[PDB]
This record gives C-alpha cells, sequence and structure tokens, in this order.
C-alpha cells in the first residue's frame, strides 16, 4: 500500500506520489512531507518503463 | 481500500487521489493532507499504463 | 518499499525520489531530507537503462 | 537498498544519488550529507556503462 | 556497498563518488570528507576502462 503525509504545491508546481506501472506493485510506500514552490516538479514513488513511454 | 483525510485545491488546481487502472487493485491507501495553490497539479495513488494511454 | 522524509524544492527545482525501472525492484529505500533551491535538479533512488533511454 | 541522509543543492546544482544500471544492483548504499553551491555537479553511487552511453 | 560521509562542492566543482563500471563491483567503499572549491574536480572510487571510453 501507499501512505501519504503532507504534500504542498505552490504556484504551478507539479508533484506526483505513488507508482505508475503497467502492473500492480506489491510494495509499501511511506511519505512524510514535500514542499514545492515557484513552479517546481517532484516525483515520489516508482515509474515503470512501459508507462513512462 | 482508500482513505482520504483532507485535500485543498486553490485557484484552478487539479488533484487526483486514488488509483486509475484497467483492473481493480487490492491495496490500501492512506492520505493525510494536500494543499495545492495557484493552479498546481498533484497525483496521489497509482496509475496504470493502459489507463494512462 | 520506499520511505520519504522531507524534500524541498524552491524556484523551478526538479527532484525525483524512487526507482524508475522496466521491472519492479525488490529493495528498500530510506530518504531523510533534500533541499533544492534556484532551479536545481536532484535524483534519489535508481534508474534503469531501458527506462533511461 | 539505498539510504539518503541530507543533500543540499544551491543555485542550479545537479546532484544524483543512487545507481543507474541496466540491471538491478544487490548492494547497500549509505549517504550522510552533500552540499553543492554555485552550480556544482555531484554523483553518489554507481553508474553502469550501458546506461552511461 | 558504498558509504558516503560528507562531500562539499563550491563554485562549479565536480565530484564523483562511487564506481562506474560495465559490471557490478563486489567491494565496499568508505568515504569521510571532501571539500572542493573554485571549480575543482574530484574522483572517489573506481572507474572501468570500458565505461571510461
Amino acid at each position: 500500500g501507499q501512505k501519504f503525509g503532507e504534500m504542498k504545491t505552490d504556484d504551478h508546481s507539479i508533484a506526483m506520489q505513488g507508482i505508475v506501472g503497467v502492473a500492480q506493485p506489491g510494495v509499501d510506500q511511506s511519505f512524510g512531507s514535500l514542499t514545492t514552490t515557484k513552479s517546481s516538479r517532484a516525483f515520489q514513488g516508482q515509474m515503470d518503463a512501459g508507462s513512462f513511454s
């Protein structure tokens, strides 16, 4: 499963939490805090190659 | 299952919580808080490759 | 699984936490803190060659 | 697995932590602190030749 | 595995910690501290010939 604490996005910031996959991952994710300001981009988790492109 | 605490979206912000999949995931999700301001975009959960494209 | 503490991105900074792979890794990741300022770019985790290109 | 303490990037600095490989490494990584200022570039971990080029 | 203490890069300095190889090394690395100033370049670890060129 995946757990999210607090994510903050300010001014056109893009943040992604979790896993994007063709298959369903069997792993656990723990997230504390993220702060994004002034149009910043953040990735938390995992990305699959097939999903990526 | 999936649990949502509090998500805040201000000024044309787009936030998605959960899993978008061709199949139904058997995982649990826990979400605390999200704050999005000034048209920011956030993803919480998982995305399937087939669903993605 | 993967654990994230706190990541800070200021002013168009791009930070990626986790593993991007064609396959699902069976490893654990621990992250404390990251601070990125003035459009800086950071990578935390692992990258797969197939995913990379 | 890989463990990250604290990495600081100031003013367009690029820092990479972890291993970029065609294959998934079976090694553990420990990281304390990194400070990069004035557009400096740092590598922590390992790089695979296939991934490199 | 590889362990990193503290590496400092000031003013466009480039520092690399770890091993860049076509194959995955089975050795342990210990790093204390590195300070690079005024655009200095440092290498810590090992480099493979195939990876090098």
